[PDB]
């Protein structure tokens, strides 16, 4: 509860935002390892969000799992906001990818889990979190899939946002499960389903639902991401029943 900008010995900057960044930082007192994002308050309007902000604190602190990031504490001084975060010392689902290329079965069939059960339990308790995009996976120690920022759960890239969202329309918690086989797709190949060079044909990609498998792509994979990315939200799997598929089980952990 409440610390102060200098209960903290600040240290390696570990992302560069528009809003803000996000320090490595110890807690002088207890010695503890914390990521420190610092925003900034003046951007926060000129952008419109400082409410959408208003929700990711909110929605961060109340939550409890092992994959999703924890938000410890925060304050703001005159200038900026800090949010106290939880560290993520393997960094990002992204960097880990962009190093490997592709991810194996066992590899993206854990992660998709990992983020299927964290995902799920958001649900469970209410929530829903849209942003899942590999930018936004963090890696614990134990290596393992942790979900950060949320600022956007209750402009940039459509390459993870279903049509529903995209087209307007009013949207739900199948969003999730749109991005879950996105994500599922974009580890075993390495770009995402609906890849463009521009934002309009992209458009065009996602709303007309137009993909196509890499030839070393399992029908196992095949079936389940197909399962996933439906236009219609209807036809899309709880995240039980996508824990249950047996690609998904045959390959997880
Ligand atoms: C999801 C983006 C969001 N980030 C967070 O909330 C973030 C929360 C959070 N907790 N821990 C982090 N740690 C790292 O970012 C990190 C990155 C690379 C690392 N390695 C160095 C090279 N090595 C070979 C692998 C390990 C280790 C830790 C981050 S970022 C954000 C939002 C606004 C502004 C900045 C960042």
């Amino acid at each position: 509860r409440q610390w102060a900008l200098e209960d903290f010995e600040i240290g390696r900057p570990l992302g560069k935002g528009k809003f803000g960044n996000v320090y490595l930082a110890r807690e002088k007192q207890s010695k503890f390892i914390l990521a420190l994002k610092v925003l900034f308050k003046a951007q926060l309007e000129k952008a419109g969000v400082e409410h959408q902000l208003r929700r990711e604190v909110e929605i961060q602190s109340h939550l409890r799992h092992p994959n999703i990031l924890r938000l410890y504490g925060y304050f703001h001084d005159a200038t900026r906001v800090y949010l106290i975060l939880e560290y993520a010392p393997l960094g990002t689902v992204y960097r880990e990818l962009q190093k490997l290329s592709k991810f194996d079965e066992q590899r993206t069939a854990t992660y998709i889990t990992e983020l299927a059960n964290a995902l799920s339990y958001c649900h469970s308790k209410r929530v829903i979190h849209r942003d899942i995009k590999p930018e936004n996976l963090l890696l614990g120690s134990a290596g393992e899939l942790k979900i950060a920022d949320f600022g956007w759960s209750v402009c940039g890239t459509l390459d993870y946002l279903p049509p529903e969202m995209i087209e307007g329309r009013m949207h739900d918690e199948k969003v999730d499960l749109w991005s879950l086989g996105v994500l599922c797709y974009e580890f075993l190949v390495g770009k995402p389903p609906f890849e463009a060079n521009t934002y309009q044909e992209t458009y065009k990609r996602i709303s007309r639902v137009e993909f196509t498998f890499p030839d070393f792509v399992t029908e196992g994979a095949r079936d389940l991401i197909s399962r996933l990315l439906k236009h219609n939200p209807s036809q899309r799997p709880m995240l039980r029943e996508v824990l249950e598929h047996p690609w998904i089980t045959a390959n997880s952990s």
